[PDB]
């Protein structure tokens, strides 16, 4: 007869949003708050309050609470809206995104996005065209690596892989292609690159403190928050007024991308797409690449898990060439190789949802009201839900049909407010992987774990030596 | 019976409250809307109040008629005092623009045979050609790598660094590699410099030396600056060729600038300096009137297509022999004519006449400096039927004086016909592979900067045709 | 009957004025025209007051004979003090230059068999003969565009690309893309690298570490700075072929460097502290003789045409076999002689002799540096009949070509850049006439190397 304990019964957080706010002003950043987070869960247990002196805050990991947060997802579930952001919007006159959205807004936008970008059928459209740029990578790669007598080459693949993301995720929202795979970045890929991690910094430094403290204790922080936008803004706008003057005066028969579709189908006002396509566009860029170097690393680091994977896609190397839609079924290790570095690496870190009803998590009674934050660093790492947590294994995955194990699997959120680009950014990561594993072998003698920063997503501090040795002729 | 020259409507104009406004706003952007308000106001003759000098504003073709008889054996223009002081400083002799009076004679008779000339034109016309062959087919590699088959983009870049090469080659017999590649840091420099030029040319043109050294002395250095990277590139393409002719006379066409070496006809100091006045004057002035046909043909899908047609049908008697394309194309000349007639890149025609004359029945004295507002001119409804119409036939239903956009008699544009050569051939190669397209169908916002440049280029789609 | 140290002319200039002119026009620029003038107004053979320290300044190749009998089983040199300042510093091992003793033979013996000897030349040799050939080929394509089929330039900028290049394929195995492309912000950064390094060498040299503390604290700074650049570029290029090689031990040659650590004769810290030397120490020294073969075949086209009718003949077996072009080239192999005669870029051979000698009859005791002017020595009218004229045949009609040492302290990288040069220069005459109206000699600057002060604009015409 377990008696259901109030809100405040739960351990509390040793901290305040105080030093946090002072000392984020002080280091420039939280680069920690990771290793803070995973350590308080280690000593409080697996849940724990955060003191934000009004506001409810309840710090959960486990599937277990991931299941029931799902069950409170009303048909508008709700988000903790990013200030700064929402800002930024709110002073140039644009229209909100997806992410930045609520209420019946953010399912307006929803449902009208889901069909042409989240959708199986949407995704047997961009994936031959996404094949083509991951084609083009190791063919580049190949190009390079022949030039070597050791037939190998050793490099900081970070820079390349962006400009893969940036590349890939251009041509299928816009059908463009950029020319920044096997080429000399541009300008613009660079500026835009650097505008995104300007931005990212800034979000984290005006992020954890009121718009009444932010004013004056980090009035240069805003000025260069928006001047990172208006960077983002103006690649951003450069995409879609070109799509939208090229289909003004031909609407295409075959498919030409997922904003094309958008742009086509007019359910959404014109402000809506921009707005929308900003998110895809600036979204796709550091989210999809950190995770895929990290798969790459690992790899390199656990050559016996690296060749059951090339010796999957050498089998259905054939099946692919010809329909490259068959790489989402005919490649279970390698998309279950991107859920163990999703596990381990979270770029996401956190899925919040200020709860529209009263619930129970852990005995604990959460009111109507509450920010709930699933924290996906210790939900991974927990040795209890993942035996030998620390093992890069994707066989862990295999035979979990039917394990209850469906919440154990969260990088990208849960329910109709889940990851919009989940679908493109593994579609991106898995063919990238496929074309690299057929011709190369992956090494590094940097065997040591890469220590994780957090500015705003999870990205590794350092870019390990990999290299890159030619296996056929 | 005949009208004083005091007795013309006066511009309400300052020579000192314009002086001032140039000094604050670091140019006079808006010159050309003044100048055509002035002339919807005050009639088809104005003065303007030098504070002593004479200045009679013309803008129509039987005073352009009246001005070309009136064109002595040597025809006077009024010198640019911020460049010739620039050559007297740096020890420079003057181009053929910068002259006046025998010197100017002695240039233009050795100049023309070899630049204007028609028999120049067949020359350097294939060389030309295939630049803008290598335009179109790297536009088309671009184009084709896109899933609908277009490249929405700004031209302007590429059509600057169409003008560096064609001219070059032109010019030099020297692909310096800016088309179809990435643009240079030699390039780069040179356009900015030229911009810097106009802009400060701007900003001292309409000041005595005596009042712009105290008022603005850093736009002379400014000025000095842009000149001496002008210079740096322009002397490096000289000093490239004369060192090429110097072992070997070539027996075949190598360039403009290589028959004018090897005439030796002109000094070597004569030559550097109409060599320099070519290089530096045929990058910014094709360029212009370039995008602005693409914009204009753009938005006139009609006129467009008739184009098209022409030079399809056209395109195997060009493909042999390059220099077909004069006297093959007659709408695709007339529609340049139409893109001069609204958007004049020279803007004015100046002389300062040498003997009294009579314009619109008002004496004019000798002295007075006479300039023809070719914006105006080409902008009035009485001689150009629906004068703001892209119609290109308009040059074909004719039944004189009408296109007057390089100017008239012996002074006359020296790059007239390589200019008319890099646009048409351009526009040819791009007509047969493309479709040029837009939503921006509001009439760009022309700037004055020493040259009627557009202020904002236009996202032009490039749809290939198959 | 042998005279003592002192009987010797000594030079007129006092150590310290030549410190503060050092400090005044940041260089000694002049210093190869200022050695010359002394050895035409004292002698052979002049002593320099080093307020202490013995020195001895000699331009004869009789003496060279002389100071190689001395030089024993550790030939000792003056060790470069703000170079060993930056090792101390950031815990690095020195090279083969920076040391002397038992610690420079044991490195010396297990980096010749892999970089001089002859066996390791026939190695690298096809791998430098594909960079010359790409070179010519790139040339080509820009060339032929031209109307008058000739392209006049500066070719300083690709010739420094080359030796960067060149070297990096012989000593890594890796081609790095800077041939036929634009250069790289890493190529660029290192070219400059190395450029303040050499100017703020001649800036702390002649002065000791408790003058130039003081006198000149920024230059220290802008120094080390300098090393930290060079330093980065070069384990980058030691990290990547240690990786590649942890891997895999490959069966074929892959470059000098992969020789090194498969052997692991030396500690990784001794093989980085020599890869160092050689991929620094090939850019600019093979870089500015190359300049000056180029400048003197334009300005001498009698001669050029004579090397050209050679490398033309003898082109089919060097395209079979690269190894051949050392053999099958005596001529071009002479004007490279030639060149580094008018213009040596290691000006000077320097020996702190370890037993008593004799020099032109005067005693030179034990301890004593003895500086050999590579300038004057080549510009000897009895030595080299008609001095000034660039003759390659004078070498086909005994210590009279020393332009990379002598012994067993010689140059390590002497077969290296003969190579690059001779290969270069065979696949330049084969298709291109060089030319040039600048027919006045260049001004050479001393830079610790001696390099030319301008660059001429050189005219490549081709010939078919
Ligand atoms: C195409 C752009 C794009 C890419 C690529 C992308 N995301 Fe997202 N993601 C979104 C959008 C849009 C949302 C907003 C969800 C909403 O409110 O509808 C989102 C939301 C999320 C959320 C929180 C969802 C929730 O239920 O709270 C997580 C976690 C997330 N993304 C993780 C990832 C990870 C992990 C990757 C790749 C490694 C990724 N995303 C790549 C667009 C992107
Ligand atoms: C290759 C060089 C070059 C190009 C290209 C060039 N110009 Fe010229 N232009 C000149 C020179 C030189 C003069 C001076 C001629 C003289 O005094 O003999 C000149 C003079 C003029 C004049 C004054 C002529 C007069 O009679 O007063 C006008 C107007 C003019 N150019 C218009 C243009 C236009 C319009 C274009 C292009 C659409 C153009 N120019 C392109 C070299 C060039
Ligand atoms: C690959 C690198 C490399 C290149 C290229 C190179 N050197 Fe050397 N050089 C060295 C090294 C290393 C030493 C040190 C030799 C020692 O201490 O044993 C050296 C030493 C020398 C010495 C002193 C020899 C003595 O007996 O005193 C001279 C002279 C010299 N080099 C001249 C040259 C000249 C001239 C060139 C170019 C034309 C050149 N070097 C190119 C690596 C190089
Ligand atoms: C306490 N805390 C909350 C968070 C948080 O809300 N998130 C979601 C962040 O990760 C993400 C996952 N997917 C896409 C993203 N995006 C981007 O990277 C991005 C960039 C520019 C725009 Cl205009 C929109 C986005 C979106 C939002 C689309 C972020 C992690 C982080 N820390
Ligand atoms: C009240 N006012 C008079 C003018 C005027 O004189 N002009 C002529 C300007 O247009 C032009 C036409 N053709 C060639 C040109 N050039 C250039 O663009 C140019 C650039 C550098 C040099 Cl070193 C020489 C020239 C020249 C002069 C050759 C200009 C318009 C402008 N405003
Ligand atoms: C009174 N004085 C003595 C000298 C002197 O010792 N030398 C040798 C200099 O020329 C040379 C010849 N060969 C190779 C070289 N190198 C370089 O250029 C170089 C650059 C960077 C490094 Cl990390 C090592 C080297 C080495 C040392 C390899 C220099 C001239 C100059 N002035």
């Amino acid at each position: 007869p377990r008696t259901v304990l109030p809100f405040e019964a739960m351990p509390q957080h040793p901290g305040n949003r105080w030093l946090r706010l002072l000392q984020i002003w002080r280091e420039q950043g939280y680069e920690h708050l990771h290793l803070e987070m995973h350590q308080t869960f280690q000593e409080l247990g697996p849940i724990f309050r955060y003191n934000l002196g009004g506001p409810r805050m309840v710090c959960v990991m486990l599937p277990e609470d991931v299941e029931k947060l799902q069950q409170v997802d009303s048909l508008h579930p709700c988000r903790m809206i990013l200030e700064p952001w929402v800002a930024y919007r709110q002073h140039r006159g644009h229209k909100c995104g997806v992410f930045l959205l609520n209420g019946p807004e953010w399912r307006f936008n929803r449902l009208r996005l889901n069909p042409d970008v989240l959708s199986p059928k949407a995704v047997q459209r961009f994936l031959p065209m996404v094949d083509a740029v991951a084609r083009d990578f190791s063919q580049a790669l190949k190009k390079k690596v022949l030039q070597n007598a050791r037939g190998s080459l050793t490099l900081d693949v970070q820079p390349s892989i962006f400009h893969y993301t940036i590349e890939a995720s251009n041509l299928a929202l816009f059908g463009e292609r950029l020319g920044l795979v096997g080429h000399s970045p541009s300008s613009a890929s660079l500026n835009f690159l650097h505008a995104l991690e300007v931005m990212f910094k800034s979000t984290v430094q005006l992020m954890f403190m009121p718009r009444s403290l932010s004013r004056w204790i980090s009035p240069k922080v805003w000025k260069e928050h928006f001047e990172a936008w208006d960077c983002i803004f103006q690649y951003g706008d450069n995409c879609i007024q070109k799509i939208y003057q090229e289909l003004a005066f031909n609407r295409p028969q075959h498919y030409t991308g997922i904003v094309a579709e958008l742009l086509l189908k007019a359910e959404l006002s014109l402000e809506a797409i921009k707005a929308n396509s900003m998110e895809l566009t600036a979204g796709s860029v550091d989210t999809t690449a950190f995770p895929l170097l990290m798969t790459l690393f690992e790899l390199a680091r656990n050559p016996d898990v690296q060749q059951i994977l090339r010796q999957e896609s050498l089998a259905a190397a054939a099946s692919i060439s010809e329909h490259p839609q068959k790489a989402t079924t005919e490649l279970p290790l390698l998309r279950a190789a991107l859920k163990e570095t999703l596990r381990l690496y979270p770029v996401g870190l956190f899925l919040e949802r200020v709860v529209s009803s009263d619930l129970v998590l852990q005995n604990y009674h959460i009111p109507a009201g509450t920010l709930v934050q699933v924290f996906l660093y210790s939900l991974g790492r927990n040795a209890a839900l993942f035996p030998r947590p620390e093992r890069y294994n994707p066989q862990r995955w295999l035979d979990i049909r039917g394990s209850g194990r469906n919440f154990h699997h969260v990088p990208f959120g849960f329910g109709m407010r889940q990851c919009l680009g989940r679908r493109l950014a593994e579609a991106e990561m898995l063919l990238l992987l496929h074309h690299v594993l057929k011709h190369f072998l992956v090494e590094t003698l940097t065997q040591e774990d890469i220590k994780m920063v957090y500015s705003f997503i999870l990205r590794p501090g350092t870019s390990p030596l990999l290299t890159f040795r030619a296996i056929n002729g």
